[PDB]
């Protein structure tokens, strides 16, 4: 209902510990209209290299919004209104495998949705769409993220299955044994779904750069929120280097089409 | 979330007894995406004179949707997606005054909102808008409707205050005495608000052509739904003539000030 | 979805201070299925004279449910499932006129609805109904209540307009001046609407026996909930006498029809 | 709240590609009252052989309603109001196993519910019911469908586990590996639950005739909505023959044990 | 569920144009737990004179929240958790009378609630409370605000009836004529209710200092949001002097009694 | 919003068949305020040994509330307002293994959450909390329950994984094979989650004493509600002895701290 005059081709959704992306030189905060209400915070917009970039911290100012209350539809709609084509999510995840260590990055290629109470789509009728998500993340952006990590010599696992749980509580030992031994998941978090599905419906090329912040229930002391924030803080510098490099590497234009998903 | 390639500059919203406007030569029914879900029915789009017109029966097929359940936001959003600039509403109303006659048309110029359970705006945050509605209807469209009625010699009152109630029940005698003797309203219905509000927020030029179908509680036998449908049916031919003539009379382009409404 | 085996032709809905109607000899409490969930409490069913009567306290056990949270649709649906034809509501009201004194009964004949956001109907589509409520209460039951009061020599005003407010707060002085000097209301409460409209939609013959429990904002000391309960308690005996007598006076069968209200 | 005069003993719920069942000789469309609002479309009622049959397309006209927004409670309630005893569901499913072929029918005998956002029951209190669903489908109807397929020589698998997902997106590869390799499910869809749950609560004898329309993520090119519609269309003729024959084969009367399910 | 260690005895709720109260010398922003979710923004807490004061802008950062979406329950709950006893609201209002001029302050003593879509109470059951609000504002705080304005020689009307409308649209001319001539209202706004209700239920002593920012529909050019912000900006300095002086004038302790409101 | 004068250090939440705990010598029923509305019933408070104990039947009077509609947040909030530190849940569960026999008690040590439609937390923002629940039950309370069962020679399994399903329907055979063979669950119920979550967020020490009432789908006749009630009734006396003994064995004070869970 409002003409959006600001434009950005790349959107960055920051997770825990990344309220300030540390990637902008000059920027401003803007309010973006959505028919779903409030995005998590105002959108920070500014130029990086030759790119206009939009940033939104999914938990908002002061990490005031828990995963189950994030307005995922408003956040993705706001980025679409700005003309965003590429969406880079940076998240904190727990590792379900001894091989994915604290501070390691992971560029997942699959996910399993264990969420419960969310709004999963922009298409509630009369235009019905069933998007394919066999390979849920954008391959070209995943490949560019992997190349950037290799170029910067930042330790990064090139694949992984992300299991998304509802939260806000962390998993019981029985649940985590199920996630690992059975669902064959590698990392765990609470925010990927429905963000990734909505981005696909919005015809964006979305990928996640996850950083392992804890070993879930598997280390001598199980995961606590304090641990997650502390570990993410120790690794913000590397995350910002990776992001800054990846953003300049992206080509102009890259789920690209809804035609075969529309009934 | 999907590109709407169908286009219409004029939108007609049909009320009771007007499921088929009888104004189209060639037409088709389309599904229009909205972030609010389902409009009342598929929209009928077709050309009249040199105008592309979109028609929507607000109660849907078979008059299946009561006033309090109409998805007013989806209906106005759908028309906006089609590029509609002029919205003509045709409605059935009760007369609260005895000098009017059944079958007379009224082009109201004011309203009093007594609704209770509705969603009144497209602006829920973060972009706050407070539209001015001191003169709630579009003056240019009201004037063209009045000129059309004069040209066709169709008895029409050129002003009036519409009191919109919640429904679905009709008013008690005590409420109607208040509406007429204290508020000084002229006509009464259940569907004007929030339709008019939303059209204004969408920067459309909206006007209502109301048809007196009953005398509310004031005749020997009080209003019933059966009476409303019966009287509306006796006057549909005149309504269709008025509607057909008005549509061709409209200029290409005409609440066009969201700028001063935005905080 | 449940076959309701128990039957009652008369339903009593008790308001403030009437958890125990004091009218049954033998009775039992039953759970009644409704598609709207929970009625205010289990329904007490038993015989009085030659009639099967069902009783339900609208605020539930311990007056645990405030007016704005009462499940009016479940309460009326439960009585319909039992075969109830006559519904007698007993309520506590404030007086807006010096002539309607504490302890006086009032059999209202009109109402004005000032409630906000309650659920007003059983007809949300696809079967649309617009019931006529010009004379909102059942005339035959009002007349029998008046005759019973006259026979018992219980002081009772034979007409009156009930203004129903949302609550739970009581009115400001400016609001009460408006209800009286303007809307011409006589008594005030918080529970009549939507109970009366739902009963009409369910084709029952509904009437209210109201008892004045306070003078709203007009006495030197404005109304408090403590006053309402105290005054109601001082007049329970008279209320029970009136109820017991009216119940036996009712003929077998008496809004009687929905035909002309169905679009 | 209104008397339903129309009656049918058999109800058909059509899925994707089955808006027109092609089984009626003479029929009409009716609006059926429900306390849950709108069924997916007006019901089509007509006689076939010696029986009255009711048909409802679960996605509505133009496939306007996605799985997660279908009013399952209104659809089943409407069929119950009509007196339906047998409910035959025709649905499109993906095969999770490669030994099945596109176009094969499957008469499942079990399901696994992975839905997330739905209303699962008609019993929300005060009448609590916990239906048994160990064998979720009606055995007598499944057996009659299997006999019909054998008599018509239509290739049909006589058992199978249906995993019902939330949608509207299709599954990721990691999710589908879990559904097949771990859960051992055979077919997958989005509409079975809570339709089957509700039909059991309504004491109906429900069974699904599923049509394999894709191989989910397992063929060279993963499932798309376009493929589902295309394959369904190629096999509608056979589905109509099976339906027509089954309907005439059913006895007058056959989950009719609500007694032991009521706490 | 959280122990709140921060404390303030005075709370200031700032309205339009008052995001920065300009009264703190040293302060910090805190997050306050509420069972209703998010207050409008973090609460600014700091010392002024010998008082600890808490400030909350009701529209949030960047005036991102419209009146109909403000979480009034969370805002008042947060102030109660901090130990607030006095609540001073500063608001922008339209004048319905030509002698209450632009920039004049008004200390209303009554209100009329015309809101429609809000949550009005903290008491939804099982503890039922009906607060008595005949004189809705705290007399002692009103009297101190009036004394302060007199001492500073700031033009202020010492009484007035505030009519609260739902918004976000402004009133039609017919509604405004009704508010003035019929309801006898003096000023109009959108945010007083339920804020005042809830403060009374929380046993706080609440008063409003209103600033006339427009003449509603009565000047040659009707009210616009642009005008409201402009006039408010022209008078912020005076509002800050009034506020600063009143805050220091308040006694340590003063609706301070729910006992008689409890059923 | 009101001061709770009543105090209890131990809370007992009773499940199916335990409306009357048979543990009190003298007690009374009280209404406890919560910002979430209605707890399942009035809270029974009384003395046992040297302790004040609060009891709440989670299904309410007459087992009127099914698992999916229980107001878990109001029940745990009410116990917190009373000062409860220890919470003992007594529940009915199905056994997924043939060596956990009818009437055997189980003190689970883990759970798997398969619920779908519930409110899982007290922390919806702005104070975000992610409680750790690797070992979801209070170890000290579990150990005391186990010691009590040993002292009374009541057959009890000292560990076990509880899988919580949504209900109200019972599981299909395919789902149950999955819970056992795939998730490695031992017992199954519908009420543990979110009760346990919320108790941990409220910093209470919570444990479940489960009673095997059926073999789910694994016996010759699958579980029915009638069986669950019958088996629970056959073992009520034993459950009451365990409960009475455990209550007196508890020390004054024991999820102890939220500090590390707060972001
Ligand atoms: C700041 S602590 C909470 C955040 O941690 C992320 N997270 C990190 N480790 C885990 C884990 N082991 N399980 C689930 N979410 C996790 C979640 O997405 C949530 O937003
Ligand atoms: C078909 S009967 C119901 C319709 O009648 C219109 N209507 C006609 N007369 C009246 C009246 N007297 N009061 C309220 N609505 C009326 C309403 O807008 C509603 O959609
Ligand atoms: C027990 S105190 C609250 C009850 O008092 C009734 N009531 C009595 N007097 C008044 C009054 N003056 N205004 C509104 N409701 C009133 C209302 O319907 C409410 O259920
Ligand atoms: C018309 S495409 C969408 C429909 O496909 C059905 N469907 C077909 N194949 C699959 C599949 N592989 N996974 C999930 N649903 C499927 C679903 O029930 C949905 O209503
Ligand atoms: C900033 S423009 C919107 C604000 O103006 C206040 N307001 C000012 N003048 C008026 C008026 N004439 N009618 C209603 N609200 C008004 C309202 O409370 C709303 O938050
Ligand atoms: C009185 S029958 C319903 C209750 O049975 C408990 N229950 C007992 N056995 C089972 C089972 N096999 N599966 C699920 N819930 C069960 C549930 O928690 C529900 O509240």
């Amino acid at each position: 209902m409002i003409e959006q005059n600001e434009k950005a081709s790349i959107g960055i959704i920051g997770g825990s510990g990344l309220y300030d992306p540390g990637i902008f030189s000059e920027s401003k905060e803007i309010k973006v209209y959505t028919p779903y209400g409030q995005p998590s915070d105002f959108i920070t917009i500014g130029k990086i290299g030759n790119k206009s970039v939009a940033f939104l911290p999914r938990h908002g100012r002061g990490h005031r919004i828990p995963p189950h209350k994030i307005n995922y539809r408003a956040n993705i709609w706001a980025l679409k209104e700005l003309g965003v084509r590429w969406v880079i999510s940076v998240s904190a995840v727990g590792s379900l495998r001894m091989d994915y260590k604290l501070g390691d990055f992971v560029i997942p290629d699959q996910f399993i949705d264990m969420t419960k109470n969310r709004e999963y789509s922009f298409f509630d009728g009369p235009v019905v769409a069933h998007v394919s998500m066999a390979d849920p993340f954008c391959n070209s952006l995943r490949k560019l993220a992997i190349e950037t990590a290799k170029e910067l010599n930042i330790k990064t696992h090139e694949s992984g299955t992300y299991i998304c749980i509802e939260g806000p509580r962390f998993s019981t030992r029985a649940e985590s044994r199920t996630w690992r031994e059975v669902y064959k998941a590698d990392i765990i978090g609470m925010t990927l779904v429905p963000e990734v599905n909505l981005a696909c419906e919005a015809q964006m090329c979305y990928a996640t750069i996850a950083m392992v912040t804890d070993y879930d229930v598997f280390a001598e002391i199980p995961v606590t929120a304090e641990e997650v924030t502390r570990v993410m803080a120790e690794n913000t510098e590397k995350a910002k280097k990776l992001l800054y490099a990846l953003i300049q590497k992206l080509p102009e234009k890259p789920c690209n089409s809804l035609k075969t998903a529309l009934v």
